[PDB]
């Protein structure tokens, strides 16, 4: 018998110990990287229940192994609220990641070799959007596949330009997620032949990937067998049981607000920044473009951190610097918003923020500059704590 | 603030409904599911953490989003612990399954159009060694795939001859192997693969090994991410790193044992009776000289809390690993089979089937009761 006492922190205080940093590292930072969140104590709690000890290959009522029947229902309810959530008439909810889930689609739609019309295969780019263009490749190129991510995104004349060709259409739903589902996004379900998410970013959830389609019976076997046993075998039943709670919350009136919470936060903080004098390629997420300062993203990220700032260096479009060192800082605001920081607050922390990057070259006044910032960021973090009592 | 109250039972009663449910079945339901196992609270606890929280691409030192300092400590002794446990100079850990993991691999070590021996261009194969090397040469494979007793110095050898890779997937034995009960392919293949829940009983999720190689190395690194993946499941690795270290106590080399021990003790009441077995932690039951189908076995035997899969041999596939995990002894297993049997024969005679059901059902449930999964 496993004594349920059994524990890391009397077993293995080294591992312990890397946890409790982390927690704490959570309280006393503040994230801004855009595909990070918070998620609640729920979901942690699936995601540490003995659902792990499920092998349940296959599809609920239909699996390849016996004893499914009760994680049978967790999972039922993750694909129910999430066609609930996006409209959708198919929801497969095991893809371990939106690395599987997209892989699955591939697989399911496409073979090797097939043309692919894009932002093992033969690919064709398209670069606000020029509609005309993208048709114009699309009738030359004739692709397989089409491909529509994350201004507004016009999903139905996506549609269109798939129709005229043949294609079928794929949006990966990436950073506009949590919009769609707060009905605050143009829903690209009832247009696209099938959809990908995270779980995790915008909305907020486990780590873990998601499928949606509109309805077509065809389509969905495909995605089906694409999942399971094409990119997979067992999927995660804790995880599931954690995407079910995650749905259920996201369908709360609360989660519309925090949608908007995120995106005011994120104007708050590009006003910040235009105000300072610093360019924004820009929506919860948006680019800080340091060409003008001669400020590599290398060079901010590591003097914000010290700031207890987590930020992640970026690419600016054409940036001149390789990847590895950059031109620009990526910045969303979920996290900020889930852990109930406000807009003034935010605009403060792009003011802060600024403060860093204007001292950057001044050794003297960057260290000056991060003492003082540290001490308003802890003030910050204390004021908005992420979890307690 | 989200308050640290916040729980499934008050929020989501029919979600709870079902993990309370499936927590009572697995006490009180015989698994005998072959690639299913009991994982420790730790494991669990570790799975539950805030550190699905942070996005870590990269390996730790190297990644590609800030914030990681302590992350990098859960996964780099998730990396030493996997690289003690089975002797490897390298371990990725961030494969989110056995088929991440072995996805990755083909990736890192095949070209598209390359040919492949297995047991892409694929060509298959006592082992019968000479026809392996045979094919080795006619076909000169990029990569040979292998996984009684293998003899992986012969692999080695005949990998050598053609300049193939060597890959073996060692999901099968790698419990064994960590006991030291099998004999480790680590310094022979280039490259291992294993699944982490099935008889090393830890979190579910995926790991790839390997002896020191620096070019196979680098491409295993990229394979993995970005190849097959983007961020890991932190909380995962940190699993991972706590079921490691349960792996290398010595207990743990008993517990693979008893696994064994449980197998033979139920194969040996199977053959007494009368049914035909086919076969280390694993077994078939081969159910055509009763005429029973594997759908008739496995709905009597699940209604007296007997979980198994049925199966080509038309029968029922056995393992023991959970069932050793749980505490259940060698000479229970050997009454549990004939159980089993008590209720095959009813099927088979087609007489007192009900009856023969409820009582193998009491009888599970005492022996459920005196070999609890969890408990204070
Ligand atoms: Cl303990
Ligand atoms: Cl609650
Ligand atoms: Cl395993």
């Amino acid at each position: 018998m496993f004594n349920r006492d059994m524990n890391i922190a009397d077993y293995d205080p080294e591992l312990w110990q890397s946890i409790t940093d982390e927690v704490q590292r959570q309280e006393d930072h503040i994230e801004l990287i855009a595909s990070e969140n918070y998620t609640s104590p729920r979901v942690m709690e699936a995601q540490g229940s003995q659902l792990t000890n499920k092998y349940a290959e296959g599809y609920p009522g239909k699996r390849y192994y016996g004893g499914c029947e009760y994680v049978d229902v967790a999972e039922s309810l993750a694909i129910e609220r999430a066609k609930s959530l996006f409209g959708a008439d198919y929801a497969n909810v095991q893809p371990h990641s939106g690395s599987q889930a997209n892989a699955a689609v591939y697989q399911a739609l496409c073979a090797p070799g097939d043309t692919i019309l894009g932002m093992m295969y033969n690919a064709v780019q398209y670069g606000i959007l020029d509609y005309a263009e993208i048709e114009r490749l699309a009738v030359e190129h004739k692709p397989t596949m089409i491909i529509a991510g994350f201004g507004i995104v016009d999903w139905a004349k996506f549609r269109e330009i798939a129709d005229k060709v043949g294609a079928y259409l794929f949006v990966d739903m990436a950073h506009v997620a949590g919009l769609v589902a707060a009905g605050l996004y143009p829903n690209p379900v009832p247009f696209a032949d099938v959809v990908t998410t995270t779980t995790h970013k915008t909305l907020g959830g486990p780590r873990g990937g998601l499928i949606l389609a509109k309805a077509n019976e065809a389509i969905e076997k495909k995605l089906n067998s694409a999942v399971f046993p094409g990119q997979q075998g067992g999927p995660l039943m804790h995880v599931i049981a954690a995407k079910a709670v995650a749905f259920k919350e996201c369908a709360e009136p609360e989660f519309a607000v925090y949608q908007q919470q995120v995106l005011d936060n994120a104007k708050a903080m590009v006003k910040s920044f235009l105000a300072r004098g610093y360019k924004i390629v820009s929506n919860h997420l948006f680019l800080v473009d340091l060409i003008a300062q001669d400020i590599t993203g290398k060079e901010a990220d590591a003097a914000l951190g010290n700031a207890h700032i987590t930020v992640n260096k970026n690419s600016v479009p054409n940036d001149p610097r390789s990847p590895f060192v950059t031109s620009g800082l990526r910045i969303g605001t979920p996290a900020l918003a889930r852990r109930g920081v406000n807009a003034q607050q935010s605009a403060e922390l792009a003011l802060w923020m600024c403060d860093v990057l204007d001292a950057i070259k001044d050794e003297a006044k960057l260290a000056t500059t991060i003492t003082a910032v540290k001490v308003k960021v802890a003030a910050l973090c204390k004021a908005c704590p992420v979890y307690g009592l």
